[PDB]
C-alpha cells in the first residue's frame, strides 16, 4: 500500500528565510487528501489543504505534496507531517503519515 515520504527528517532556517518541507505519496490509492500539520496529536496545527481553507504564507512546490512556509520566525519550530487521508463519510479519515519534518530556526 501507500507510503508517505519525508525525505528530510530536520531542516535548519535563518529566521526571515522560507522553508521548504518535501513530502511525496508512493501511490494515488486511496483516493483523498493529503494535508500538513504541525504536530501529531489531537491538538495539531493545520497547516495546509489544498482544496479548502486559506494558508497565505504557504505555496505548494501528483505525487509531490511538498511546501514553502515564507518568513520563517522563531514561533515556527515544531516538528511537520505530511498526512495522507482516506476518503470517509461523514469525515475523512488518516490513513498514513509521514515520519515528520522539524524546522529548527537560526535566529
Ligand atoms: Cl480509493
Amino acid at each position: 500500500e501507500l507510503q508517505v515520504i519525508q525525505p528530510e527528517k530536520s531542516v535548519s532556517v535563518a529566521a526571515g528565510e522560507s522553508a521548504t518541507l518535501r513530502c511525496a505519496m508512493t501511490s494515488l490509492i486511496p483516493v483523498g487528501p493529503i494535508m500538513w500539520f504541525r504536530g501529531a496529536g489531537a491538538g495539531r496545527e493545520l497547516i495546509y489543504n489544498q482544496k479548502e481553507g486559506h494558508f497565505p504564507r504557504v505555496t505548494t512546490v501528483n505525487l509531490d505534496f511538498s511546501i514553502s512556509i515564507s518568513n520563517i520566525t522563531p514561533a515556527d519550530a515544531g516538528t511537520y507531517y505530511c498526512v495522507k487521508f482516506r476518503k470517509g463519510s461523514p469525515d475523512d479519515v488518516e490513513f498514513k503519515s509521514g515520519a515528520g519534518t522539524e524546522l529548527s530556526v537560526r535566529a
